[PDB]
């Protein structure tokens, strides 16, 4: 198991523009296109991201290319963030994947706002961190995914993804 396989499990794969869990236009493996209600705005963003007139459809290779870029962006966003980088550096490899997963889903700024949870993770108070992480809109809106990610923070294993 690795961060790519982990996010593939959590995000799935769809080759046509679709709406994410928050109603936002998305494609591929969790690639947010826009928060705009305009499907035309989303199609424009898609063509810009792929480099061709897609009309809302991409190939599997194209979806994997955006996914590689998005995972890359999530890691670089963590390392460039003054609140996330100390936590990331303090963690083991499995729990680092859980943090990357959170940033992939909700963005650098959103995760960096989990101040109290981040402190608990930094302190390696795993059960306490897991309890704090669940007191969130994140958990209430995507509980099954949040449970898998939280279990990964609690245990430092991949048990929730096997």
């Amino acid at each position: 198991m690795n961060i790519f396989e982990m996010l593939r499990i959590d995000e799935g794969l769809r080759l046509k523009i679709y709406k994410d869990t928050e109603g936002y236009y998305t494609i591929g493996i969790g690639h947010l296109l826009t928060k705009s209600p305009s499907l035309n705005a989303a199609k424009s963003e898609l063509d810009k991201a792929i480099g061709r007139n897609t009309n809302g459809v991409i190939t599997k290779d194209e979806a994997e290319k955006l996914f590689n870029q998005d995972v890359d962006a999530a890691v670089r966003g963590i390392l460039r963030n003054a609140k996330l980088k100390p936590v990331y550096d303090s963690l083991d490899a499995v729990r680092r994947a859980a943090l990357i997963n959170m940033v992939f889903q909700m963005g650098e700024t959103g995760v960096a706002g989990f101040t109290n949870s981040l402190r608990m993770l930094q302190q390696k108070r795993w059960d306490e961190a897991a309890v704090n992480l669940a007191k969130s809109r994140w958990y209430n809106q995507t509980p099954n995914r949040a449970k898998r990610v939280i279990t990964t923070f609690r245990t430092g294993t991949w048990d929730a993804y096997k």
